[PDB]
């Protein structure tokens, strides 16, 4: 995917963030766009194709990827990382919007702006970590049995790939945990 | 697909336009054709190859794709997203055929183009919301009995990653929302 | 495909192009490159592959693909864009010889030129607006019945996506008749 | 494939090149790599996938397929492309190795380079163009009959899109005549 | 995979880079980004596709690629380009800090955190080279034995291209000590 | 393959450069990167796909592959494309850091290290001609017998597209003597 607009904008938002802020934006573009990127999208690449399951019934095997993997986890992680932008783009504008007033002529409201966003920075990520956890928990079992229809019975359906998945799987969290740290310090430093 | 050329004019627009404008065109690019290229291209990919129907009659699996899918939703976003579009087009001419009489040499006429532009918008919107319903409904289901020439009496035939082409159908209908929501705050804000 | 330099050169002309000769060229990037690039190509990605014959012959699937589609409608819409924009190219040619034989050292030859260049536009974009209506009219339907050798008899053949072929040959009509009136619209223009 | 660099050096040298010069590279840029890049790739893709023939031997379509196309016919025009424009590079590098030599201080030699520059394009387009029609003709037929080891006797292939291949064989066969008529006019020019 | 980003910083802390440091960063480029690029992930392409076992059971193929591949080559010198980077980036974020309170307003506490990550970059290294050999060997043979269930008993497994992808790790692993032996010259030459 | 950055470089040593030296470097974007990426890759594309066995021997046709060929063509030149440029990267750097020195504060030391990098450069080019020599000879045979484990006595294999390698092989092998002409005029123009 082309993520050169979302990139521009967050350069230029680093203007006008924290020490924190900016390691938190370079993490996002190296540690999450770019693992996708090169990384990821391969590894996921062939999850339906390779996905096999043992009958000869049709349809078997797309209902029983369907419901294996509701939402492909690097679609999932593309939702988290524009939803987790999302308030940084908020936060430029306003600093923006009241550039162009003043040319028209970080404390008060932009402050409580910006603090604002930390914190819907921080839901937006334990929401879409929670949510992953119940999904998928954290690791990807090969074997997938499958009980819905047309399958007769329960069927064994084998997953491609899932080590390297898990490995890129626990690699994401980490990377999420430690935006999420970055934003605590955010605050604490903001606090101090 | 490449959008420079629309994003450079949609950019250039973005000098002339109200701040309720900006975040409309912000929350295009971010969350419409972002979310196209990186991830829902991804998804519709396989769509009539792994289409499969149970049958052995040549031919019934293309009568059948065609039948249910007669577009493709990746394809109707992208419609939608070039004729919403178009309207800060004509917009952004007007203004800069103004600018270039000037130069030869938002109230009054611009500011009654403006409005009817964002008039457009919504229709547009509210037409293109209300074909996808009439269409798909919003919920894709895997089992589409087909019962079109040359396929003998009814078939079953089984949808690829039927779940998350939903997820996705609603994101996108919640976003197109959001969207008709600004243009509405946006003639509010005018009135004011 | 990269259009990259025929939409410099098509930005170079648009500085000395009229009112309507944006909008046209505009409605070229637009509605006819970015729909090729977006959202046409993908419907004919897999026009032979599932391109599909009900017959045990070797090769009848190819030479019925070949009869049936001479040539693929992407590709005669590429001839298309060419054609037309190759006129606006003889125009910016002109002008900026004329500039630099100036600096050496809408009027008159130039105008009548731009007039020429429009009449050319004009003829190509009806030439091949007939030339696609007597090759496939303006409907692609399902079924081929095709008797080329090596076939034996006539063979029922299955074409791929016929109702969303069907429906972008449409949109593509309109937008050329759209075209063709602006130009109609340019020579009103100029006549006042 | 990736022009950017042999752009960007073709375009330094139209400042320093002839009307005709400039419509001959546009003519280039537009005409040639523009439909290699846009249409004929796409064209040639699936040729050896789509050769079939007529046998249950092993390896027979491989050695068939090579026979038939020694080299495929896009390969070749890259090749013509390149060669046809080296001269160009020829001469803008002179030209560049005596400004940079006034800066330490089109006649005469230059200009002798430039008629020699221009002859190098004329005998590489008449070769290019003499070879290919040697090669192939300038008409794909769609059967091809094999005699080559391992297949067992003559063996009937059938290549893919023969229609369309012709249909783009000849269009570049009318560009590289264009391109020649060209080169003549430059040298009449000149002469005038 | 887009290293563009990427690619800027470290152009950026070239500027604020000693000599070795500059080579260092060349050698990261032109020899590890460009390698994977250009040649390795064409040779890594087919892994799984091509990857082949002697049996007829179900998922066996898929259980024993990803025993054997836990974590395909490519995806782990990603991952060691960025860890290996990512020190760079924390060194030049401290320079434009430094660069940006002074603009309010290589020696000392700047010096010190130019050795750390000097000292970070080689535990990286070192870090990556012990787990490949530990993962991996040096050389990857074509034939794998593998007992992992669904498959019944010992099956031979057949890897793709095994001879090609032994050159490419051997030759990755001779760039990264390269590399190693460039920060033991940094840090030496720091010392005289 | 992306080559920006090593274009980029190569470009700023074009200014520091000999005249023969800007011949040699734009022959080698031309005719050695633009025609891997343009044509070469492309006829490579199909390379183990397309090879064929005659054989029910699981893993025989991998085996063969991986012996007939143990490293690709595309991927040797890419690594010869590399090595003979690093000793332009070597020369610019020494270059620049003289600037930079001057800056603080071809004759001599530096015209040493250029005399250098030409010797380097003729060594790395004849050592890719006499290595792909023994490793193929210049002639790609159709036929290739295997007689490699798992296979079951001499196999005989069919390669794709041997002509048009062969082809694309001799083109290859013609562009490094060239260059290597030019680096011996090279060293005859700093004689003189
Ligand atoms: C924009 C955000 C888009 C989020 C899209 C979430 C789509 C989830 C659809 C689930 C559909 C479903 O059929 O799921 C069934 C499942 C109950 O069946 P199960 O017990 O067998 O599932 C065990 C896992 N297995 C099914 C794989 C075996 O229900 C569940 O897990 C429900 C889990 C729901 C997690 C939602 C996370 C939202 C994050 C919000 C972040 C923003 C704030
Ligand atoms: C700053 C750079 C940090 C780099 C850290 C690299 C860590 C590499 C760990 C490799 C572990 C291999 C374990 C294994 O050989 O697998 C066999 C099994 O293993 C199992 O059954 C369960 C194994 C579960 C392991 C989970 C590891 C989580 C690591 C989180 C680290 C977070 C750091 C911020
Ligand atoms: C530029 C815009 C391009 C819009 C292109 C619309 C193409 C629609 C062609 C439909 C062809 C057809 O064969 O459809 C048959 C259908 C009646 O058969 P059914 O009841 O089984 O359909 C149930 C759904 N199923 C068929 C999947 C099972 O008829 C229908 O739904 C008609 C629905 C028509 C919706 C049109 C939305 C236009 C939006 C305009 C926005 C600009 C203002
Ligand atoms: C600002 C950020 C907002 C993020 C919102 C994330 C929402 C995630 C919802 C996940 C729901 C999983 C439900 C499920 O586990 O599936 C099981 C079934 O479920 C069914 O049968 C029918 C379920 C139908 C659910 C439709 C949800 C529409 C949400 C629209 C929100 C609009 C916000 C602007
Ligand atoms: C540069 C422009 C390139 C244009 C290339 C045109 C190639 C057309 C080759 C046709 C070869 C052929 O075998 O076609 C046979 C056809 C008579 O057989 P049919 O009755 O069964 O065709 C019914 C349709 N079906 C065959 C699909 C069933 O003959 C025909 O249609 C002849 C139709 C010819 C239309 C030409 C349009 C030129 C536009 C020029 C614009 C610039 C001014
Ligand atoms: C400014 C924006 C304009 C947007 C216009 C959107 C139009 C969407 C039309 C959808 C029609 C669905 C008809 C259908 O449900 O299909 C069932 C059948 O239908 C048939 O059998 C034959 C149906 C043939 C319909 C041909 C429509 C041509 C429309 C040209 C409009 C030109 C505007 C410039
Ligand atoms: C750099 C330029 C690269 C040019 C590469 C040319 C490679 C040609 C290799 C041909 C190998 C061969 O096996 O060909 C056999 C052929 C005699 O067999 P045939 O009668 O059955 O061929 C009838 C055609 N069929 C075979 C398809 C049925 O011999 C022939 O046609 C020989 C034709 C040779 C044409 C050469 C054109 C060179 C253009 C130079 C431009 C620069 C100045
Ligand atoms: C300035 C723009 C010019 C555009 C010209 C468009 C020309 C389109 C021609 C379409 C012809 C269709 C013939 C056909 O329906 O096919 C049936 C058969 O036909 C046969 O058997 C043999 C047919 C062989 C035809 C060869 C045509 C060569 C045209 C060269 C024009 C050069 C112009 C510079
Ligand atoms: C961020 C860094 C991400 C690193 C990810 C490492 C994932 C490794 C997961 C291994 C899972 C496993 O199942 O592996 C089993 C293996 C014991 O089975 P085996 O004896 O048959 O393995 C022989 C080799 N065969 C299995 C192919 C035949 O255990 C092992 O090799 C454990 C080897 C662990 C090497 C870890 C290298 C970490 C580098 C850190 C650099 C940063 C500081
Ligand atoms: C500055 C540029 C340096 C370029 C160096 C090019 C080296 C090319 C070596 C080619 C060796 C072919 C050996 C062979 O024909 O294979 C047959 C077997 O061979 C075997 O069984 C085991 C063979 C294992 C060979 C391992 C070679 C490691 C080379 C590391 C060089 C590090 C330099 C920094
Ligand atoms: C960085 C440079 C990377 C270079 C990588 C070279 C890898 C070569 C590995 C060969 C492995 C092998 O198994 O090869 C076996 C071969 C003896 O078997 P054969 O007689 O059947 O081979 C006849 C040819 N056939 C096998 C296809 C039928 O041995 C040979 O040819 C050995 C040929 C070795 C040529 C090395 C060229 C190095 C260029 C250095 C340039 C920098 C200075
Ligand atoms: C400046 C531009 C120069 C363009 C040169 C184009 C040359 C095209 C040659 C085409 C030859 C076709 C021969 C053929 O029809 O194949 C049949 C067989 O042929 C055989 O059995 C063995 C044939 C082996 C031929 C090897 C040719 C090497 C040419 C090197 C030229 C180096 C120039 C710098």
């Amino acid at each position: 995917g082309d993520w050169s607009f979302l990139g521009n904008i967050l350069e230029e938002v680093n203007e006008h963030s924290t020490v924190i802020g900016r390691v938190w934006l370079t993490v996002l573009f190296i540690f999450r766009i770019l693992i996708l990127g090169t990384a990821a999208e391969f590894v996921w690449g062939d999850e339906q194709s390779d996905f096999v399951c043992n009958t000869q019934q049709p349809g078997c095997e797309n209902v029983c990827y369907d419901e294996a993997f509701p939402i492909s986890h690097i679609r999932l992680w593309v939702l988290q990382i524009i939803f987790v932008s999302t308030p940084s783009l908020v936060y430029v504008g306003h600093a923006v919007h009241h550039v162009r007033m003043e040319e028209k002529r970080l404390e008060g409201t932009l402050l409580r702006t910006y603090v604002c966003h930390i914190i819907f920075k921080t839901l937006f990520e334990v929401g879409f970590i929670v949510g992953h956890y119940f999904l998928y928990g954290f690791r990807i079992l090969p074997l997938y049995r499958c009980s819905r229809w047309p399958c007769p019975n329960v069927v064994d359906c084998f997953v491609s790939r899932p080590t390297e998945k898990t490995i890129f799987i626990l690699f994401m969290l980490s990377v999420a945990s430690v935006s999420l740290f970055l934003n605590i310090l955010e605050m604490s430093h903001l606090g101090l």
